[PDB]
């Protein structure tokens, strides 16, 4: 925690032989509830975690500004580059796995912000030079790309505007979320918003309509436990199909349109932000309410209205699709959309490769609406629910995580054997709730585990090491094993520490 | 080569101890001109090739119908499955990838077709059983999936409908094109169309607008040379910086053009390889608005050459000062929308990595490459070749111009591709380019064949100067599969025994 902050200052001094002017820090992130619903515009529940990227910076006074980047990790070699004298953006090429790319993204988005607020200073002049020491303990799955981008953007703003300049969380989130198109990631700004808005003891309600937005919600005060989460990687690379993500995108879009057709409503064009180009399952929920519930206004994120309308949606899903759980062939789907096979193929099967015999409209729609509902039930538990013992909190919240896992697996089919093994082991050995998190088909898992003296952290971690990692991956080094399992409480978002 | 049929029938007998009833055959395919333009609805120029899937079949009369599939390759283990007694379709699981998948695809699409023509005959009754020996010499990049699917569909029609009934090429192409979503391939039916409609000495003008359609075009008869093509694999397996980025770039380019010229992109009323308005749609919108040709381009070649030349002028007028590419901010401005709306509409569901969108280069590629297809067809049908070298040169130049476009404008070549082509042209090839998905995969080279041909000159050059260097530890079998030679081939057909 504070130990880490000193280590980075001290290593900066070893490297550059001068005290740094400041440190910029930004935390990793993980999603606690709400998987595979963001591209239907539904809100998710992430948290910032206590692994981070730390960037110690000395600001330079140079005729020709340059930036030097050194990393604590020996495998990431030192980088040095000159800032363009004309004030133009640095050249970045994302056809490389270069460790400094994320810094360059941050530098870039900060630069364009600075050009906006102070044109006469930054339009035709380079930014200031710097010596930078970077140190991260964020493992795979913990969102290094957004943390580094955010720390780098704040460091650039601080270096060029001085310590008495403040950028709001709202602006820092907006400008860094643009970096998704430099990184090759599509979480709609959720990663950046979490790294920026994180607070200790809080998860974030992250929304996308009408705008990317984050609202902190504080976990209940417990009598004598602490809330922690164990995050365990399957070590199956999620990033690595026509049967997976592309297929899901088609299925939920077809589902939204099958519902729209069945209930005779149109999906209104997006007038604001959206994580989809076309009408989606949230749009259907709004269109349905507007027509059948007396000009009901579109859902704008309050918990009570959300719960009521999502429960209604699950009813419409039973009514519309429950007699077709074996899925829809292209022919049956065309009929459900009141269009020809040619129209269907044109609209849904053209751009991206997909592989399927049937489209599982029942399952995919049921997942999205029920998973979106669990986000709201989680919020309700955190805020207004009463628990007569700490155990009741862990049991009820954990049960939502388990119900989420069961849905992701059985309804969305985005789990894998490694995920299920880890979850089962964790639950038999101290976890109250266990689920995949992230892109699915591999990647990370997250576990609700009481921490402290009366907690289960070491019990869960020991069982996972012995029953999963030692079995499936005998040759992992100590370092790899350390990265594979981390323990975290909710953490504070992007910030500066003056030095 | 026609010893194939003998050696397939013999192998069948060695497996099932009985003579087969018929052989169903479907050729592999390759694209000759027209890379990365099909998803903008532009037409391509493929050909069926001298490698094929052969399915020797004995039709079985059984109480409980079963299909046995045996392969000529011993590493593909025999498969046997009973046919669903409720007339249900087989289980084509999408996750498991095994060699019999393409067969089940063909079986499925043929079965569905049969149910529609004779419901009382096929609806709740299984198809007839069979013993089947499958022999393919199609290499990677050659389109085994479509060949095997088409051969299997035809084998299934034949076994169930008798020797006299012949499915139209039209219907066979229609029903097999559907199988793309069972395989996980999205070539808009081009593969199936090529495999079905191939003819000796012909390439195919394969159109997608307003419908999937294939029209054979004969190569010019030459005096003392023969037309052949060397197909050489880079052995690099065919990304947010690649295909995804290209789809976004061409979609944004069409809208920047539509915005610049104040037109709306016409909706799709028939077939299309894109969900949204594309570069072909802009061509139709521009013509309806400024050239009083309210009618969308119908695929006519002369007209097409005219309109594509026009589009290229507009690309220069609209984008030539922005070869640096467009930032997201600049792209939003060119579309007259906010960054939020640009991001929502163009950057949402599929991952991409870019600093700029290269609207000039990508639009220039798609229109110029589509134009090269038409020029190829025009060149093929015109009688202006006084010498054979006139043809090999002029056609080769179109191929070379295409390769340069793919490489520099679309940036979908790779070093292995570029090396292979450079070697080929300096050693007997008249024209050399990548073919297929790009960023690896196969390459195709126009090479005169026969007594006074350069086939062996090119092949030796590639083996000694590319493969032996880059891939020293290639076995003779691998090194053999990497390079094949073909002339245009006949499409799907049956041989009664």
């Amino acid at each position: 925690f504070e130990q880490k902050h000193l280590a980075v200052v001290d290593a900066f001094f070893q490297t550059y032989h001068v005290k740094p002017d400041f440190i910029a820090r930004s935390p990793g992130r993980v999603n606690l509830i709400g998987e595979h619903i963001d591209y239907c515009d539904f809100s998710v529940l992430p948290l910032a975690i206590d692994v981070d990227m730390l960037c110690a910076v000395k600001i330079l006074d140079e005729k020709n500004p340059s930036i030097t980047l050194t990393n604590a990790d020996p495998k990431f070699a030192q980088r040095k580059f000159d800032l363009p004298l004309d004030g133009s953006y640095m050249a970045i090429d994302p056809s490389v796995s270069e460790w400094s790319n994320y810094f360059k993204c941050g530098l870039h988005v900060a630069h364009s912000y600075l050009k906006k607020i102070a044109p006469e200073r930054f339009n035709n002049t380079p930014l200031v030079g710097a010596q930078i020491f970077c140190q991260s303990d964020i493992p795979t799955g913990g969102g290094l790309s957004s943390a580094f981008t955010c720390a780098a953007a704040l460091a650039t703003i601080r270096a060029n505007m001085g310590k008495n300049f403040d950028i709001s969380k709202k602006d820092l989130t907006r400008i860094t979320a643009v970096a998704e198109h430099y990184v090759g990631v599509n979480n709609g700004g959720m990663d950046q918003a979490t790294s920026v808005y994180g607070e200790e003891d809080h998860a974030l309600y992250v929304e996308f309509r009408p705008k990317l937005k984050a609202t902190p919600f504080k976990f209940p005060q417990l009598k004598n436990h602490e809330i922690s989460f164990v995050i365990a990687n399957t070590l199956v690379k999620s990033n690595k199909a026509p049967t997976n993500y592309n297929l899901r995108v088609i299925e939920v879009t077809v589902a939204a349109n099958a519902l729209a057709t069945r209930y005779s409503v149109a999906l209104p064009s997006h007038k604001d932000n959206s994580n989809s180009e076309r009408g989606n399952l949230r749009d259907f929920m709004d269109a349905y309410y507007a027509r059948y519930e007396n000009q009901a206004q579109p859902w704008n994120g309050d918990i009570g209205t959300g719960i009521e309308r999502l429960l209604k949606m699950l009813q419409l899903v039973e009514e519309s699709f429950s007699r077709k759980k074996s899925g829809f062939t292209v022919h049956e789907a065309s009929t459900a959309l009141n269009c020809s096979r040619e129209e269907f193929t044109r609209d849904y099967l053209t751009t991206f490769p997909v592989r399927f015999q049937v489209l599982k409209l029942y399952q995919r729609a049921k997942h999205v609406y029920s998973e979106s509902l669990r986000v709201l039930k989680a919020l309700k538990m955190m805020t207004s629910a009463t628990f007569h013992t700490d155990e009741d909190f862990f049991t009820d919240f954990g049960r939502l995580m388990n119900e989420s896992q069961a849905s992701c697996d059985k309804l969305y089919e985005c789990s894998c054997i490694e995920t299920n093994q880890i979850c089962s082991i964790a639950l038999a050995n101290g976890s109250f709730g266990s689920r995949l998190t992230g892109a699915g088909w591999g990647g990370c898992t997250i576990h609700l585990v009481p921490s402290g003296a009366n907690g289960n952290v070491e019990q869960v971690r020991k069982a996972l090491i012995e029953k999963f990692y030692n079995v499936r991956y005998p040759d992992l080094t100590d370092e790899e094993l350390k990265d594979a399992i981390i323990v975290s409480k909710p953490a504070l978002g992007t910030c500066l520490y003056e030095q």
